[PDB]
């Protein structure tokens, strides 16, 4: 019976670390997105038709 | 005649001692609810989700 309510409190518990991991990534995935495009804009500006206005 | 009184004293005793022991198990029988919800309680506190106000 003891075992039988900790397993169910278990099973939230696992619910509430798949929520918070699945929260950060989820953030996460946005900082790769603006990581991809900052390294698209520095490709772009080491072209030497950019002058220093550019 | 002396000790066909003294059973009947001695199965009076007897039941008011099983009664004893039988309120004895039922409040005993929320004793064990009341550990086994603090029991409950604690597992889901352990859990790393949980902030200090939680």
């Amino acid at each position: 019976t003891s075992q039988s309510r900790g397993l169910d409190m278990a099973v939230k518990n696992a619910n509430d670390g798949i929520s918070i991991a699945q929260t950060a990534e989820g953030a996460m995935n946005e900082t790769t997105n603006i990581l991809q495009r900052m390294r698209d804009l520095a490709l772009q500006s080491s072209n030497g038709s950019n002058s220093s206005s550019e």
